[PDB]
């Protein structure tokens, strides 16, 4: 399902197309711009480890972050800066651009990829 097909069909939105971040777009949102760096971010997700839910549904709010600033995985800042207000996308994203051979226990073991389904809500320059 939804990771395989990412993996199968998502474009690499990568500098170095290392296949860390794999993007499909699967619905389409408005407008010319893209949030960049310093902006506010409003969304709502549903992550999981690609093996099978966190979601912001879960607490009855959207989720805020300022983009490029380190407050999200690499590949949030990475993936979140490619999308239009409305746009839903899907991520497939390798521990290079997530939590790492580290880890980040107890949520996220070590060299985990991890899924998302994002809907970008809203952003504003900071
Ligand atoms: C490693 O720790 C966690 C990872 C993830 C979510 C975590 C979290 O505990 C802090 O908390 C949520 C349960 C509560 C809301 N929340 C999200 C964040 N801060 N508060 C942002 C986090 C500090 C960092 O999260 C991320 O960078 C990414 C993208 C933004 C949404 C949350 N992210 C996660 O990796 C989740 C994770 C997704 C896969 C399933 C396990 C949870």
């Amino acid at each position: 399902g939804a990771p395989a097909t990412v993996t199968e069909q998502g474009e690499d939105i990568t500098s170095k197309k290392d296949r860390g971040v794999l993007k499909i777009v699967k619905r389409v949102g408005n407008g010319e711009e893209t949030p960049m760096i310093g902006d506010k971010v409003y969304v709502h997700y549903k992550g999981k480890l690609s093996n099978g839910f966190d979601s912001s549904h879960d607490r009855n709010e959207p989720f805020v972050f300022s983009l490029g600033k380190g407050q999200v995985i690499k590949a949030w800042d990475i993936g979140v800066a490619t999308m239009k207000k409305g746009e839903i996308a899907h991520l497939l994203i390798k521990p290079e651009y997530a939590y790492g051979s580290a880890g980040s226990l107890p949520k996220i073991p070590s060299n985990a990829t991890l899924f998302f389904e994002i809907e970008l809500l809203d952003f504003k320059g900071e």
